[PDB]
C-alpha cells in the first residue's frame, strides 16, 4: 500500500503534486485485475491541473510513501520489482504507447528486492529523462508487490500480484530528440496470467530464479537508480 507524493528534478524537490501534477488515485489500494482499465494509471485516469517541466538528461526521481510523507514508505513483507514507463500525453495511456525506462527486480549482488532498496531509498527512484521529442509526457511508475502473488487474482480475488501504478504529467521542454520514442505496449494487455513475473511464489520459489514482466527496457532508456536523491526532512 504506497503511493506517489512528488517529484524532484535534479535534486530540487518540486513539492506535493497529490492531485496536482500526480494522478493520484483516492487511497493507496493496489490494482489487481489485470484487464482493468485501471492497469493505465490505477482508478482515477483523469488530466490534473499541473505538469513538471524537464529537460532531457535531467534526473526525475519519484518519491513514494505510505500514509504520510517520508514514512515506512511500503510494508516490508511487499518484496518486488519497479518498472517505470513512458507515453506520449495525448495517448492518454491508451493503445500500444508504453516504452519502458526502467527495470529492478531481484538483486542478487546484496540479496534485496527493488522494493527494499526503495525503503532504505526513502521512496526515491529515479530516471534519467530520455532524448524524445519536446512535449507533454505520461511518467508511469509501478511497483509489483509479490507476497500474495502465488495465486492468480483471477483465480482468487483475495491473492494476486498487486500494482501500486502512479503517473505523473511532465513536460519535457529542451531535448535533441536523439532517441524519437517507439510505439510501446498497451496497459492493460501487456501482463497476462502467463506473463513472466505475475504469478511467483517468494516462499519457495528461489528470487534468483525471477523474471521481471516483459517488455524489456527501451534501448533509448538511459538509465535510473534507487536511491534517495534529497531529505525531505531538510526542509
Ligand atoms: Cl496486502
Ligand atoms: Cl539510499
Ligand atoms: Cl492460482
Ligand atoms: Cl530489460
Ligand atoms: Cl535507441
Ligand atoms: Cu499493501
Amino acid at each position: 500500500h504506497t503511493l506517489v507524493w512528488g517529484v524532484w528534478v535534479n535534486g530540487v524537490d518540486q513539492g506535493d503534486g497529490r492531485n496536482i501534477y500526480i494522478r493520484s488515485p483516492p487511497n493507496n489500494n493496489p490494482v489487481k485485475n489485470l484487464t482493468s482499465p485501471d492497469m493505465t494509471c490505477n482508478v482515477d485516469n483523469r488530466v490534473v491541473p499541473k505538469s513538471v517541466p524537464v529537460n532531457a538528461g535531467d534526473t526525475l526521481t519519484f518519491e513514494w510513501y505510505h500514509n504520510t510523507r517520508d514514512d515506512d514508505i511500503i510494508a516490508s513483507s511487499h518484496h518486488g520489482p519497479i518498472a517505470v514507463y513512458i507515453a506520449p500525453a495525448a495517448s492518454n495511456g491508451q493503445g500500444n504507447v508504453w516504452v519502458k525506462l526502467f527495470e529492478d527486480a531481484y538483486n542478487v549482488t546484496n540479496s534485496t528486492w527493488a522494493v527494499d532498496r526503495l525503503i532504505t531509498a526513502h521512496g526515491q527512484h529515479s530516471v534519467v529523462v530520455p532524448h524524445v521529442a519536446p512535449g507533454d509526457y505520461l511518467f508511469r511508475a509501478e511497483i509489483i508487490a509479490l507476497h500474495e502473488a502465488d495465486s492468480l487474482y483471477s483465480q482468487n480475488p483475495i491473492r494476486g500480484a498487486q500494482f501500486y501504478i502512479s503517473c505523473a504529467q511532465i513536460t519535457i521542454n529542451s531535448s535533441d530528440d536523439s532517441t524519437p520514442l517507439p510505439a510501446g505496449v498497451p496497459f492493460p494487455g501487456a501482463y497476462t496470467d502467463s506473463t513472466p513475473g505475475i504469478q511467483f511464489n517468494i516462499y519457495t520459489t528461489p528470487a534468483t530464479s525471477y523474471v521481471a514482466p516483459p517488455p524489456s527496457v527501451w534501448s533509448g532508456a538511459l538509465g535510473g537508480s534507487i536511491a534517495q536523491v534529497g531529505d525531505a526532512s531538510l526542509e
